[PDB]
């Protein structure tokens, strides 16, 4: 039932809304790769979503919430967020792997290790630590399931020990992301999984500002 080793490879453009408040447009698009069920067929096509994130950064707090749809056909996602507590106390690319890995594509010969799509409609709690090399971290918990026919994200951010002077408080990383794998390993003693992957900030000097994440996910129903 837990899959084997493998990973997702990941592309991320952000943009603005021609319109538009704080806010970044999020499209994504992720895809299964690596091997040598009744919550998939509720993936068999476009999916609206909603995401809800109240934060706290080194006593700085905020709000984000996100709307969009998904086609997990493609790996394709398309979100909108917007911060409901004006400018916010950190840049928007650290938070955009906080801001719903079910709609990730995964090719034929592996679909028996979609764990995402497996622990649906019932849905997962997606756990993690962010830790921004010689900076502060994030510690996030979050609930991804479906609400009538919506997915939801409900997640709780808590950052420390953020230097005043440095990339993240300091607002030094560019409007754009790159491109990571991210790898999945079984975790049979609490029944989900665990993930693991270091995402590149790109800085304004040119320099790289690195984030190592450690992701776990347990399932609810």
């Amino acid at each position: 039932m837990l899959p084997d080793n493998h990973y997702l490879s990941t592309q991320t453009v952000l943009s603005k809304d021609p319109n538009e408040r704080d806010h970044m447009v999020l499209h994504e698009y992720v895809n299964a790769a690596g091997i040598t069920s009744q919550g998939e067929e509720l993936f068999t096509g476009v999916v609206p979503i909603l995401v809800e994130l109240d934060g706290d950064v080194n006593g700085h707090k905020f709000s984000v919430r996100g709307e969009g749809e998904g086609d997990a056909t493609i790996g394709k996602l398309t979100l909108k967020f917007i911060s409901t507590t004006g400018k916010l106390p950190v840049p928007w690319p650290t938070l955009v792997t906080t801001l719903v890995q079910a709609f990730s594509r995964y090719p034929d010969h592996m679909k028996r290790h979609d764990f995402f799509k497996s622990a649906m409609p019932e849905g997962y709690v997606q756990e993690r630590t962010i830790s921004f090399k010689d900076d502060g971290k994030y510690k996030t918990r979050a609930v991804v399931k479906f609400e009538g026919d919506t997915l939801v994200n409900r997640i709780e951010l808590k950052g420390t020990d953020f230097k005043e002077d440095g990339n993240i408080l300091g607002h030094k990383l560019e409007y754009n992301f790159n491109s990571h794998n991210v790898y999945i390993t079984a975790d049979k003693q609490k029944n989900g999984i665990k993930a693991n992957f270091t995402v590149r900030h790109n800085v304004e000097d040119g320099s790289v500002q690195l984030a190592d994440h450690y992701q776990q996910n347990t399932p609810i129903g």
